[PDB]
């Protein structure tokens, strides 16, 4: 793997992760993008070298480092026209930030239009030398990262959508390439694995299970939690989980299954599937049967390892500022409280540094306060369920999707939450991270359609807390000169 100091060169190339050839986005000449790695407290210097020539997938790029807090380095966070102008082709831009107090499973991806759907997306693992669950597993390496990804034969900016295939570790089969190579995951009988599940999906959620094995979940979106055995896991776009697998079954091949909520909802011919292979097992497809899932993961039954409480007082409205976000759908555009987000000419953070634009979308947040955000599900926002995600913060899921109850005493903490179907998912966080932070649904087409708002956190202090490198100031004129 690479990092925490590395070059990321972005280019275009042919790929065939399902046997069908299409042009896509490469990171250091490989599809899918390589895993980045660091220890807790490393300083990260990821030099992003834009060498793209393909206009249909945009020649420009910017990278968000999903989950990282970016305290004092809001300029480094990624979202085009919120925190930076995009890097232009022929140029490079250094992302220089630290991760002092985060550790766990994360990822990086394009935050420009729909560009990460064309293959610029990759796992990040920040190991903890003192990890609290270390004693529960023997192996925790590059071989135990598992990524889930949707794959489309025609580019993001080519059709509307429906995945042609599911990619586990970059490999999978579509309905017309049932013979294509599958992803193989190799364990040794009697060893224990910390598997790091990473959804790179642009849209589908996956119900993930492994034939013949139970999963003990110990981490969600970077947050250590109390161990919790399950036999399947619903993972929504941009979410992460660590589960320990006790490789204690017979030496054999076992189907790994990852079934999307949309499109091809079967396992016929090994679509939506990969292979757990015990060492010594033959190089064949598994022939194992799947059991009905009798202990699925339940977000409202998850709790933080330390049992941390929700910020604020343990009662609704028991907070410094309650904001309710009302979803809708106008032209071809999503709306929250009546605003559709259109990317502004001057990125928000630059406006601050210079009411913010785009009007109707920007929410001033005071510092050192408790915030409660409501996001009731509604049929007025088609394409639900929507997984909303808050940059620059972990939040406490005081009430999950599918539930009516309210947990303030020890709710799970996360950075991406399913908001459910027409449900009133509510979250809490403390404002200790001054800057403009994107709040948006992570189904990436809905995002390009404007399904987003920006939290302008402690705006009087953003100028002081986030000094900006010369290279970042150079970004916008360069971009604006391009036709
Ligand atoms: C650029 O990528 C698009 C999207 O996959 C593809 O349709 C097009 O052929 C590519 N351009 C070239 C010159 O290969
Ligand atoms: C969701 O919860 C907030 C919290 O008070 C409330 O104001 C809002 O009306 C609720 N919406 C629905 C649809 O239940
Ligand atoms: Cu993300
Ligand atoms: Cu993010
Ligand atoms: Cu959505
Ligand atoms: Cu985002």
């Amino acid at each position: 793997s690479i990092g925490p100091v590395a070059d990321l060169t972005i280019s275009n190339g042919a790929v065939s992760p399902d046997g069908f050839s299409r042009q896509a986005i490469l990171v250091n000449d490989v599809f899918p993008s390589p895993l980045i790695t660091g220890n807790k407290g490393d300083r990260f210097q990821l030099n992003v070298i834009d060498n793209m020539t393909n206009h249909t997938m945009l020649k420009s790029t910017s990278i968000h480092w999903h989950g990282f807090f970016q305290h004092g380095t809001n300029w480094a966070d990624g979202p085009a026209f919120v925190n930076q102008c995009p890097i232009s082709t022929g140029h490079a831009f250094l992302y220089d930030f630290q991760v002092p107090d985060q550790a766990g499973t994360f990822w990086y991806h394009s935050h420009l239009s729909t560009q990460y759907c064309d293959g610029l997306r990759g796992p990040i693992v920040v190991y903890d030398p003192q990890d609290p669950h270390k004693s529960l597993y023997d192996v925790d390496d590059d071989s135990t990262v598992i990524t889930l990804a949707d794959w489309y034969h025609l580019a993001a900016k080519v059709g509307p959508p429906t995945a042609d295939a599911t990619l586990i570790n970059g490999l999978g089969r579509s309905i017309n390439t049932l013979n294509a190579d599958l992803a193989v995951i190799t364990v040794t009988k009697g060893k224990r694995y910390r598997f790091r599940l990473v959804s790179l999906s642009c849209d589908p959620n996956y119900t993930f299970s492994i034939d013949g094995h139970s999963l003990t979940v110990i981490e969600a979106d970077g947050v250590n939690l109390k161990p919790q055995t399950v036999d399947s896991i619903q993972i929504f776009p941009a979410q992460r989980y660590s589960f320990v697998l006790n490789a204690d079954q017979d030496v054999d091949n076992y189907w790994i299954r990852a079934l999307p909520n949309s499109g091809t909802r079967n396992f016929d011919g090994g679509v939506n599937s990969a292979i757990l292979r015990y060492e010594g097992a033959a190089p064949v497809e598994p022939t194992t049967s799947q059991t009905p899932s009798t202990q699925p993961l339940v977000e409202s039954a998850l709790t933080t390892l330390e049992g941390t409480a929700a910020p604020g007082n343990p009662t609704p409205g028991g907070v410094d500022l309650a904001l309710n976000m009302a979803f809708g759908f106008a032209g071809g555009r999503f709306t929250i409280n009546g605003a559709s987000f259109t990317p502004p000419t001057v990125p928000v953070l630059l406006q601050i540094l210079s009411d913010l634009l785009p009007s109707g979308s920007v929410y001033s947040l005071p510092a050192n306060a408790d915030i409660e955000i409501s996001l009731p599900a509604t049929s007025a926002a088609p394409g639900f369920p929507h997984p909303f995600h808050l940059h620059g913060h972990t939040f406490a899921v005081v009430r999950s999707a599918g539930s009516s109850t309210y947990n303030y005493a020890n709710p799970v903490y996360r950075d991406v939450v399913n908001t459910g179907s027409p449900d009133n998912v509510t979250i809490r966080f403390r404002t200790d991270n001054p800057g403009p932070w994107f709040l948006h649904c992570h189904i990436d087409f809905h995002l390009d359609a404007g399904f987003a708002v920006v939290m302008a956190e402690d705006t009087p202090d953003v100028a002081a807390t986030n000094p900006v490198p010369q290279a970042w100031s150079d970004l916008c004129p360069t971009y604006d000169a391009l036709s």
